């Protein structure tokens, strides 16, 4: 259980993503830098295959838990930095409401001295004129909270939340996210009690950037387990 030793200051993040949407094809590139300490990341993404045929936004979720800060109470339900450096794999259904859905596989994994996380996406029965391919989604990401429970017969965890999109028409866009981790190693991993993560996000834009980008701060945070007289 030294994972959490490499998280102690400042790691350097690379995120590359190959997705497919109906046929639309892309790319994703990201660099970083994550603070678990105080369970901050920065990254700047950039679509290295020119226009992102889909929100920035519906991306966020698949764009390294590994980062989030918990409390001194709750190292011990750490399973994402217990995994580390081997890392853990990543699996994801993402289910719009009304529309397609994505089918997410990441590695997130050390790679020397830097956080990897590469990705592989395929987005399947999604409407041309919907709010995803129409891009009628507004350019943010509301405070959400990601309950996480345990997974013994797999080793890993699993995870259910819905994402609630802001749509540009003042409506809402459910995505309704499925999760499961599992280790890529052998050796010993935290399998934690029932908790949640909380995470924030503002985005932004880079003025000095011509490509399709995506600039990104956030903050995840681990709750939910009583402290008591601990």
């Amino acid at each position: 259980s030294k994972g959490e030793e490499l998280f102690t200051g400042v790691v350097p993040i690379l995120v590359e993503l190959d997705g497919d949407v109906n046929g639309h094809k892309f790319s994703v590139r990201g660099e970083g830098e994550g603070d678990a300490t105080n369970g901050k990341l920065t990254l700047k993404f950039i679509c290295t295959t020119g226009k992102l045929p889909v929100p920035w936004p519906t991306l966020v979720t698949t764009l390294v838990l590994c980062f989030a800060r918990y409390p001194d109470h709750m190292k011990q339900h750490d399973f994402f930095k217990s995994a580390m450096p081997e890392g853990y794999v990543q699996e994801r259904t993402i289910s719009f409401k009304d529309d397609g859905y994505y089918k997410t596989r990441a590695e997130v994994k050390f790679e020397g001295d830097t956080l990897v996380n590469r990705i592989e996406l395929k987005g399947i029965d999604f409407k041309e004129d919907g709010n995803i391919l129409g891009h009628k989604l507004e350019y943010n990401f509301n405070s959400h909270n990601a309950y996480i429970t345990a997974d013994k017969q797999k080793n890993g965890i699993k995870s259910n939340f819905k994402i609630r999109h802001n749509v540009e028409d003042g409506s809402v866009q459910l995505a309704d996210h499925y999760q499961q981790n599992t280790p890529i190693g052998d050796g010993p991993v935290l399998l934690p009690d029932n908790h949640y993560l909380s995470t924030q996000l503002a985005l932004s834009k880079d003025p000095n950037e011509k490509r399709d980008h995506m600039v990104l701060l956030e903050f995840v945070t681990a709750a939910g387990i009583t402290l008591g007289m601990d």
